[PDB]
């Protein structure tokens, strides 16, 4: 039903600047949307795009709630710029990461093309300016570099207590030859690798952005033009990639997965994609002239790369009682991702006959590069009825489980007493006597699940998404380091593209 | 004679930079004189502009000597940026800095524009980061009535996020006399300014009214408003947006006034001074972030023919410091040299034309004459006495040439004299074998009248169309209210700036 997931918890959430003065909500989805539809010379499509996101199955991005529609806002808050060895290049990226802040953008950069320190200073050197800038003008940037870059171990003490570096998120880049040296006996890269371990216990950090396995799989006209993806987005999800004068952007939406029952027989994927190219196309019309944003602009004008994720997914399994682990989830992963992803290549390659092939895909049969990645969605998740965020299984059940709840009063155990325990046992349900071994694995939180089964969801999933996927793991502290060390090779092995955040 | 100042002491300030390798003193002032000669179109000055330097009549900047007819070294090294209250013109200058920064300039900054409080000083925080990051010397200036000055006046301060800018504040008529007349807001932000510079010798002060109500005629037909100096505090120009002023420095040795006071020297230096700037111009043209810079040298080509020796040129006369007879001196030279400059400057217009700014003025440079610090100019020139400034010290391991052959012609050119001497931080004043007149030729600088200094920076300013870094020597010692009547003097003196304030 219509508007079903706005309450008092899901306004304060949009009241934070994802409406304006003295707007509602349902007049926000309407501005959207009829921007969108003009976007694409199409305004019959207006009803079904505000059908979508008032039934909450796809749930937009707050840069595009804040600012599609508007007269000059900028609907896309995803940005990625290459940072070249001459001090010229680096003085012009760092504006374009100053301007992309001011809109409102997540900001990211490869630095591995940067001269190590003494050399006819350094590339961490650099990157102050850069954390300068985060400092200044509420921004969020992440730094990416190369594992075997000579200043690694210097970029690893980034957000140490007492290193100058506090405001920039990491990532590395790690390629295989260097992984499988490592696993051969390599002490230099055992030591930087023990390193990497010892950072991502401590602080969360840095990403892991396997090189190799993103660019194995990534589409066919990047292999054909020999472009290479570098590092990921701020979140380590987005997988495209950036050159001296063409800066990554993607606009961002999530399918909710809660509802798959509600939309897979429709066209809802479909018009998603539509309205991701919508979005696009605003972002590419507002910025034509705007001297910082011509490589943002310019890569979007060729490259069109649209990035439709999920949310919800744990959802998904528990209202059908799937737990999380096991082949169940595993194949319904791949019934769903197959059925997505094939819509939304129809969907691109509708998008071409209609509008044309960009500059890039002349005789590819499709207007985007990419279709498909996988976002954190925090906020989107909330804003939708609170929903499990993106790929990843619930936190906790207490913190109240909406699945949880309406089995308990099914075994008559809806009571204070019985949330009064889950509280006490942090959330989860693992103690309870009532419940049989099938309830138990369903209702398992983050911590309880096998991280190792996390990975090889995550590796059935990527074959299905053409960019990326934000996977975060939770590893105990008291989890010993040489399982932490089996878990990243699992990853790597699988074809994970990339890991996040780092919880304990 | 020629080349009597090249010697141990002077040949290893010249092998820090100054000569290109494997090249002797001798061959890069001939590269330099067939540049400036070539620049002109006039080869056969060369001869002149060698005879000029080889005798020490003139010195040159250190960037004239590095760079002059090299292929691509820029032979300016003062530059000045005004910075708009829009962050992506913060972004252009920042660039701007950056750039400058890189050729070996020092660089300075106008921010009295920028909105109080992110605010101006968390916008200087950026260029601050770029002067610890590039291959430098930055001063960031602002009005003393920016409401964010307190912040400013904190600089440079134990635990202040910026510890890399110099900084100095701009102070008009009507602040003072305000102030004066018995402000308490005023007087409690002067105390700071006063116990800043007691403290730490910053910030400097920059009399705006001073300042553009004695700057030439063309400025002031134009509306062009001098906000700001430059590193050094002695540069009088206007920046803009569109233009970033850069002067090329050179100086007269006034120890040596009796041997060129005669000749074409400055008319000479004059030309000298228009084709490095020349050189400079030819050489940015297409250089993106040097733009502002090539436009200001095009149109305005300000020059700045400075002095050094001035204390030296009064201790072989045996001339005080202090007194009628040094003031009716600082007269007598600096017209001299002032009319032969504005003559030189107009021959210069005769032959080249006016630029753009100068149609109908009749000469080829806004501006000639400012006096440097020129601590390594006169120190490469037999160690005389730097700019306009006394003597430290008689004794500091150079001996006072004068004071020396003064001794000598006592026998007490001994080690028993300069022991004594030594002992008494470098003063004469001590000895009763000098008489009242010989130890006045021979104070220095901190037992010198500060008020007296001033008072003959008056006077020499008014044959001088830009300024002159002036330092004073205030002791701790010394009352708040005698300090504060020295700064009012200046001001009410028509001092443009004052530099550093030294606490011997």
């Amino acid at each position: 039903t219509k508007m079903w997931w706005k309450n008092s918890e899901s306004e304060q959430i949009l009241n934070r600047g994802y409406l304006l003065k003295g707007e509602t909500v349902e007049g926000a989805i309407d501005r959207i949307c009829t921007a969108a539809a003009r976007r694409l010379y199409k305004p019959e499509l207006k009803e079904s795009f505000v059908e979508m996101i008032e039934r909450g199955w796809m749930s937009i991005s707050s840069p595009v709630w804040a600012n599609m529609g508007t007269e000059r806002g900028l609907p896309i808050s995803c940005f990625n710029v290459h940072v070249p060895d001459k001090i010229e290049g680096i003085t012009h990226k760092l504006g374009e990461v100053i301007m992309q802040t001011k809109i409102g953008g997540g900001t990211s950069g490869y630095f591995g093309e940067l001269r190590e320190r003494g050399s006819a200073s350094g590339a961490v050197s650099f990157m102050k300016l850069f954390d300068t800038a985060m400092d200044t003008i509420r921004g969020a940037f992440a730094a990416y570099l190369d594992i075997d870059h000579p200043d690694i171990e210097e970029f690893l003490k980034i957000k140490s207590i007492g290193n100058p570096i506090q405001n920039l998120f990491t990532g590395i880049c790690v390629p295989d030859y260097w992984m499988q040296e490592m696993i051969d006996g390599d002490a230099d890269k055992r030591q930087i690798w023990a390193k990497v371990l010892e950072s991502r216990q401590q602080k969360g950090l840095p990403y892991i952005f396997f090189s190799d396995n993103v660019n194995k799989n990534k589409p066919q006209v990047y292999k054909d033009q020999n472009l290479r993806i570098n590092a990921s987005n701020l979140c380590s999800e987005i997988m495209l990639p950036s050159t001296h004068d063409e800066s990554f952007i993607c606009c961002l939406s999530s399918m909710n997965l809660e509802l798959y029952e509600e939309w897979k027989d429709t066209e809802a994927v479909k018009l998603a994609i539509f309205f991701l190219d919508a979005v696009l196309q605003e972002f590419i019309e507002k910025t034509e002239g705007n001297y910082y944003l011509s490589a943002a602009n310019k890569f979007a004008k060729r490259h069109r790369a649209l990035g439709l994720g999920v949310l919800g997914w744990h959802s998904y399994l528990q209202k059908n009682m799937i737990p999380f682990e096991g082949m169940e989830a595993k194949m319904k992963t791949t019934e769903i991702f197959k059925h997505i992803s094939d819509k939304a290549d129809k969907a691109s390659q509708e998008l071409a006959r209609i509008y044309g092939e960009p500059e890039l895909l002349k005789g590819y049969g499709r207007r985007n590069t990419t279709t498909m990645a996988i976002a954190p969605t925090t906020s989107s998740s909330a804003i939708l009825g609170q929903t499990s965020p993106g790929i990843e299984p619930f936190s906790s059940n207490y913190y109240k489980n909406k699945y949880l709840k309406k089995l308990l009063e099914e075994k008559g155990l809806d009571n204070e007493e019985v949330w009064r325990g889950i509280m006490l046992n942090g959330g989860s349900v693992q103690h309870m006597s009532q419940l049989t071994q099938q309830e138990k694995d369903v209702f398992k939180t983050f911590k309880e699940i096998s991280q190792l089964e996390i990975v090889q969801q995550a590796g059935i999933r990527q074959k299905f998404v053409d960019q990326g996927q934000s996977l975060n793991l939770n590893i105990p502290a008291e989890l010993a380091i040489k399982d932490v060390n089996r878990l990243m090779i699992e990853a790597w092995q699988q074809g994970v593209k990339s890991l996040y955040y780092q919880r304990s």
